[PDB]
């Protein structure tokens, strides 16, 4: 009757942020993907593809200089005036990918351009008309027109009635519960920000209904010690039932109720909650008065505080807590004297989350003085805002402003951001709320983002708790994205039922079968491809017209993975080479993979590129999904096998030898893997990835080292060397038996890494956090962050922990760190 009416409400809300979106407008309205961008605070070679020329203009450009007047000086090549090309039409797209490069972005800045810059590989565009570009995403006047399908009062503040209900039924129970569980009980718990207000109420130990065995009738009051004036709005009642079985109890299923609505009324009457194990249905019958009981915020207090008095003497210590890594093991009496000094923190606004955290309490009276602190605060930085949409902070007014902050972040920054977003909006009670509509609007306006969502979202569905609220969203996507859109996930929807239903297949059969049968099982995929072209779901830039069946295989390994390799719709474009595996876990992959890429954004950004291979992996279902394969690149134990063959001391080195001949060809080589290895060191050791065994590490034909497997991550269950760095690998960073200064240089970029990631301590234990409800099986914890904080040691400064990670290292050589030096 509310919850239908919420619906009601968010469409509508939902309806009113299309306006701001129409069709008409390209700026958020391209058709096309953008290109992602990773400001990085040189001359390369580019090959443009101009319509009327027979050969590709190649000359040599500015990294530093625009795409802007790089399509320019594309023209100047063609034309020897360019006042009548208008030039302005024309943009740049990269060659076989569907995505078109930002006009006032460095060169440099683009993925594709540092990537290629990376493995050496030539960088080919093509200049061509928004006109000829392909624009069949893009929203119609159809999709705009079309509408969005998915008495007396008492303030709460003076209600002195008590937080009461009576749980009265549980209906729909099944047959196997009747016959395993003798009787069941619920508890019933109370809590904001994440926290127990009491602890919880057990109720009474029931069997099911005389003559209903399908019924458990408590029909029981349950009293909380709490009037409705002592409840903060964003209060909810957690509902978990256990069943003592015949012959401890077991947790059948959990639910939660708000104890005000999404229009601040609180819950009165019988109200059914639905909990999943099968639909049970729970009844509880709140008070039912003649009068509706409204929250209403404290009067608002207006106070600009400015010049205090200051002492010296305190000041040193407040200053101390104020450059501490985080909120994070702050201790009690630290935050008494910060929420008291609270006003003198002004000048430093990305300390709020600290102070926050600091409040005595969220009581009604002390929220005047925290609303009149935080409309009087400085904008926060939209990495640091993040925390304030963790479980922690549930008030409305702190969210809402944390998201009016987020919106100064950058679209090709939110991209690689998004998991933890969607996992945010489970502490949003209110299905309309300030981040989901700050998702959907920048959906609406980036095509990456929008798609990135979809699969997000889809893979949230499973949370049988939080099922219900991702329905919805992803409902307000698919709605508001478009018929071009939705048409194209559709199709993507299908390749990857179709890849799925092969992959199993592949893994079910006999070592003679599994060649025929993938052969055949191909079939039916091949037929696809023949009544539609589908943009791969890994990068949807890349769009496949036909399936390559004779390059197509398994890797022979634990899963049987498929190497699925797709021919190109744009000939100027290369072979699509994608792995779809089933059976593991791929979002505990997808975290390790963002973390790394997170590692690599932070030092590009201070300007230490450690040269890492950074591969995608994309989650499209339960248990399945597929990887970006890099090319030329095999496992340490591949090529420690097939060159023990033929000396013991340097496989790798003859195997990098072998694809890198000359001198400068193999010393550029040693240096990729140099660089790449300390990052890998540095990523293995914060993250806590203690299983880096030969067949986990692997190694590209250019030098580039990099991790594949993250079935062991956040294991800081370590017995006191993190990492490996076999003989092997250290005739290939010395570029001898005998140590060089290049060991010195891996030493002092491991170490200055390990200091960078120190330096954001807080991000990354706010990224991990916010990634604890998806149900990974180490991140079940606070306590499984502290291990990390420990790992990346904010006490000490970049002199001890420089000392601290070069021990690490000589603990790492092992039994050969005799021949270098302390
Ligand atoms: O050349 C390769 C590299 S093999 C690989 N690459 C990866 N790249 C990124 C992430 N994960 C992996 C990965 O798991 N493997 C297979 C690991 C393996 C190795 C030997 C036996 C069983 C399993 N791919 C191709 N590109 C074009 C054609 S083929």
């Amino acid at each position: 009757a509310v919850q239908n009416d919420e619906v009601a409400a968010f469409c509508q809300s939902i309806m009113k942020l299309k306006t701001k979106f129409p069709y008409t407008d390209h700026c958020t309205n391209p058709g096309y993907l953008l290109s992602p961008v990773t400001v990085q605070r040189a001359s390369v070679k580019v090959s443009i593809e101009i319509e009327g020329l027979q050969l590709p203009v190649t000359f040599t450009c500015d990294v530093s200089s625009t795409v802007e007047i790089i399509i320019m000086q594309a023209l100047c090549w063609v034309h020897d005036d360019l006042n009548q090309v208008d030039v302005g039409s024309y943009i740049l797209k990269v060659c076989g990918q569907e995505e078109v490069l930002q006009n006032n972005h460095c060169l440099g800045s683009h993925e594709h351009i540092q990537n290629c810059r990376k493995w050496d590989t030539e960088i080919k565009l093509q200049l061509l008309t928004l006109s000829a570009m392909c624009q069949n995403l893009a929203r119609t006047a159809e999709d705009d027109e079309a509408p969005v399908d998915l008495r007396n009062i008492k303030e709460a503040w003076t209600a002195t009635e008590q937080l009461q209900f009576t749980v009265y039924a549980a209906h729909g129970i099944s047959s196997n519960w009747v016959s395993n569980y003798e009787k069941y009980y619920l508890i019933c718990s109370l809590s904001h920000n994440g926290k127990d207000l009491f602890k919880p109420i057990q109720s009474k130990k029931v069997g099911t209904y005389k003559n209903a065995a399908y019924l458990i009738k408590w029909d029981e009051l349950i009293i909380f010690p709490i009037q409705i004036s002592q409840l903060p709005l964003e209060s909810v009642l957690h509902l978990t039932l256990f069943g003592v079985l015949n012959q401890g109890p077991e947790a059948l299923g959990k639910v939660s109720l708000t104890l005000f609505d999404f229009k601040r009324f609180l819950t009165c009457g019988t109200k059914l909650a639905y909990l999943w194990t099968e639909r049970i249905v729970l009844q509880v019958d709140f008070p039912s008065p003649a009068f509706d009981i409204i929250y209403t915020s404290p009067q608002i207090d207006r106070n600009i505080i400015k010049l205090e008095t200051l002492e010296s003497d305190i000041k040193g210590k407040l200053l101390d807590i104020i450059h501490r890594d985080s909120s994070f093991g702050l201790s009690k009496e630290d935050k008494v004297f910060l929420w008291e000094n609270r006003y003198y923190c002004l000048k430093h606004p990305n300390c709020l989350p600290k102070i926050l955290a600091s409040a005595p309490n969220w009581k009604w009276a002390n929220l005047a003085k925290t609303y009149s602190l935080l409309h009087q605060w400085p904008p926060l930085c939209p990495l640091a805002a993040l925390e304030l949409l963790d479980a922690k902070f549930a008030d409305q007014e702190v969210r809402s402003l944390a998201v009016s902050w987020m919106e100064a972040i950058s679209d090709d920054e939110l991209a690689d951001l998004l998991p933890q977003f969607v996992q945010a909006l489970k502490y949003e009670i209110y299905l309309n709320s300030s981040l989901v509509r700050f998702l959907l609007s920048r959906a609406l306006g980036n095509i990456q983002i929008a798609h990135s969502l979809y699969w997000l979202l889809k893979d949230a569905l499973h949370d049988t708790h939080f099922g219900s609220r991702y329905e919805h969203v992803l409902g307000a996507l698919l709605s508001v994205g478009g018929k071009g859109l939705r048409e194209e996930l559709s199709k993507q929807m299908k390749l990857v039922q179709l890849l799925g239903g092969v992959a199993e297949k592949v893994r079910q059969a006999s070592g003679s079968t599994r060649q025929v049968v993938l052969q055949k099982s191909m079939e039916r995929v091949q037929s696809f491809f023949l009544r539609n072209k589908c943009r791969l779901p890994l990068k949807p830039s890349l769009v496949a017209k036909e399936l390559n069946i004779k390059s197509c295989s398994f890797f022979s390994s634990n899963a049987m993975p498929l190497k699925v390799t797709m021919v190109n719709a744009d000939p100027l474009g290369e072979e699509i080479n994608v792995m779809f595996k089933v059976g593991e876990d791929l979002r505990q992959d997808m975290l390790a993979l963002q973390m790394i890429k997170i590692m690599d954004k932070i030092w590009l950004k201070e300007g230490l590129d450690l040269r890492m291979v950074i591969f995608r992996c994309l989650s499209t279902g339960r248990d399945r999904g597929m990887v970006e394969l890099v090319p030329a690149s095999d496992t340490l134990r591949k090529i420690q096998v097939e060159y023990g063959v033929t000396f013991k001391d340097k496989p790798l080195a003859e195997w990098l030898r072998k694809y890198n001949p000359s001198e400068e060809e193999y010393e550029k080589a040693s240096e990729n893997f140099i660089y790449s290895c300390a990052g890998c060191c540095v990523a293995t050791y914060v993250l806590g990835i203690c299983d880096r065994h030969n067949d986990n590490i692997m190694l590209r034909s250019t030098g580039h080292m990099f991790h594949i497997d993250f079935g062991k991550f956040l294991g800081h269950a370590q017995m006191f060397a993190p990492f490996v760095l076999t003989s092997d690998m250290a005739y290939v960073i010395n570029g001898g038996e005998k140590p060089t200064i290049r060991f010195q240089l891996f030493v002092d970029l491991c170490c200055q890494a390990y200091n960078l990631i120190r330096k954001q301590t807080n991000l990354f234990l706010n990224l991990l956090s916010l990634m604890i409800p998806s149900g990974l099986p180490e991140l079940t914890s606070i306590q499984d962050l502290k291990y990390v904080r420990d790992a990346l040691q904010p006490q000490t400064t970049d002199a001890e922990a420089t000392i601290f990670f070069t021990r690490l290292i000589e603990s790492s050589l092992g039994s050969i760190a005799t021949k270098f030096n302390f």
